[PDB]
């Protein structure tokens, strides 16, 4: 509620997304969403990176990753890990939808 947002739009589909707090007209960086689809433009991941104001760069954390199978969609959560430099899995968080 705090919130702003600006999304970018390339062929219809917004491949990212930015979330601010405004301290009064004063934008400040807070998230960043980065989205990548298949082919037939169903979304896939859902990258979500924080802002770092006093590294002053955008950090890794979360990052979504749907799967559509024929009667069920399964959604996998990972995490960044700094030392590994990579996405790395919570399979206890997974689940699967009709």
């Amino acid at each position: 509620d705090n919130l702003i947002y600006n999304a970018e739009e390339v062929n219809g589909v917004v491949v990212s997304e930015t979330i601010f707090k405004m301290e009064g007209t004063m934008l400040t960086n807070y998230m960043k969403h980065n989205y990548k689809y298949d082919a037939n433009n169903q979304r896939t991941e859902d990258e979500a990176q924080k802002w770092n104001s006093n590294k002053n760069r955008w950090e890794n954390n979360l990052c979504i990753r749907y799967t559509y199978g024929n009667k069920s969609m399964t959604t996998e959560y990972y995490k960044w890990n700094s030392k590994k430099k990579e996405y790395i899995l919570v399979p206890e968080m997974t689940v699967t939808m009709d």
